[PDB]
């Protein structure tokens, strides 16, 4: 009566949000789940921790979707590196894949990028693939558009890892899937940990009436986003409330992103996964070069942590007035400009090494689609799995999620349930006969 042990570790995203990578290790297979990079990081240091194992022992790579937390260092892993692998994406995610990291570089080049594109494998959606001793399949996770949660299984052991997903339906998103079939093991994200904000009716008009407040007092306002994701869902609501406000039809809107041409193009290639992304109120913008900012109006421009960029260049011409605002509709990374602004800092810093005064409001609206402890909860009851491993969270965040989901099982329903809180390269073990 022998016993298998499989082995999971995180190299990133383990205790923290940033750089997703985890490895599965079950008889003799060896499996990456996810290779991004930590926004709030920069240089080597925002990957993961790779250098624990060798890519040549990696039998298999899954990227649940083309957030750059999750993808954003796929191109170095599969260029400049010792892999060998395969490697596997949803549709959707390939394509919007290769116009999210272009922009993101103006680590690896545009070469190093096409270079990947042909290492690089589809996967429809509920369609069982099979690579070494590994069969795996994928639900639809919510979240963005081709975003997925992917279940896989290694001699009879299953193991469902959620990637970042979203059980509630969005305006063209569809809500994450709940499988049918059992998993041994989830390894699920913890963004919100226990919190629970807002719902999304309160959060849309909260949303609309801080940017009809802004531009009414004669401001600019603000909306950094990355290029493609949540940004359409936002453009959707803009559009929509301004036709409802005429009074508002003088005021422009800007979608601007470098190639917003092909982000909306490619982005409505797969709808599958009247038109209303056919805009009357907004406008796409190139660049700072080719705006005229010239009285009240919105822009949405990337990258989505003002990191720097476009969305950092205005920040940095409008930060001084009063009138202005800036709304922050994305979870906010450590190390980032949009989470530190969040601080009410009295100035900021400058790009160059300026030193200006906070004077525009700052608002945090959340859009990042994730789920909450309630969809969380009721997830984990559907599935019963006896282990669930947390992975995509601040330290604390996931503490408060891991000690409530144990409460909940063991002091309430009175049933065994095991979570385990893996710190970066920590280790998780368990056996299967
Ligand atoms: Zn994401
Ligand atoms: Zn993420
Ligand atoms: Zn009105
Ligand atoms: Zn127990």
């Amino acid at each position: 009566e022998e016993s298998d042990q499989l082995l999971i570790r995180p190299l990133g995203a383990g205790q923290e949000v940033g750089r997703s990578c985890i490895i599965l290790e079950f008889k003799g297979r060896k499996i990456m789940l996810d290779c991004g990079i930590h926004p709030g990081l920069e240089g080597m240091d925002a990957l993961p921790y790779i250098d624990l194992i060798d890519p040549a022992e990696i039998d298999l790579l899954l990227i649940s979707h083309f957030h750059l937390d999750h993808c954003g260092a796929l191109p170095w892993f599969l260029q400049k590196t010792s892999f060998k692998g395969r490697t596997f994406m949803t549709h959707a995610t390939k394509a919007i894949y290769r116009w999210l990291l272009s922009d993101y570089v103006k680590l690896y080049t545009e070469t190093d990028l096409e270079e990947s594109m042909d290492k690089i494998e589809t996967i429809n959606f509920h369609e069982v693939k099979e690579v070494a001793g590994i069969k795996f399949w994928c639900y639809h996770a919510g979240h963005v558009l081709g975003a997925a949660m992917f279940m896989i299984e290694i001699a009879g052991v299953k193991l469902l890892y959620t990637g970042d997903f979203s059980r509630q339906e969005d305006r063209h998103l569809m809500a994450a899937e709940i499988p049918n079939i059992k998993p041994d093991i989830l390894i699920i994200e913890s963004t919100y940990g226990t919190h629970i904000h807002e719902k999304r009716e309160e959060r849309e008009a909260r949303f609309c009436n801080t940017v009809h407040d802004i531009v009414n007092r004669g401001g600019r306002g603000l909306i950094p986003v990355f290029a493609l994701g949540r940004a359409q869902e936002l453009l959707l609501i803009l559009d929509e409330y301004w036709q409802n406000h005429p009074e508002l039809h003088d005021i422009p809107i800007y979608y601007a992103s470098s190639l917003a041409k092909k982000c909306m193009a490619v982005y409505q290639t797969y709808v599958n996964a009247n038109n209303p992304f056919v805009f009357k109120h907004i406008s796409n913008l190139k660049s700072m070069d080719h705006f005229d900012d010239i009285g009240p109006s919105v822009v949405m421009a990337s990258p989505g942590m003002m990191q720097s960029g476009l969305s950092r260049e205005l920040f940095e011409s409008w930060c001084t007035d009063k009138r202005n605002g800036v709304i922050i509709a994305g979870y906010c990374v450590e190390g980032t400009l949009a989470k530190h602004i969040m601080s009410e800092p009295e100035e900021i810093t400058t790009m160059s090494g300026q030193k200006l005064p906070l004077k525009m409001s700052v608002d945090y609206i959340s859009f990042s689609a994730h789920t909450d402890y309630q969809q969380t909860s009721e997830f984990i009851r559907a599935l019963k799995p006896p282990h669930v491993i947390l992975v995509h969270g601040e330290q604390n965040e996931m503490a408060r999620l891991k000690a409530a989901l144990i409460r909940e099982y063991e002091d309430n329903d009175e049933v065994h349930i095991e979570v385990h809180n893996p710190r970066n390269t920590e280790a998780v073990t368990l056996n299967f006969r």
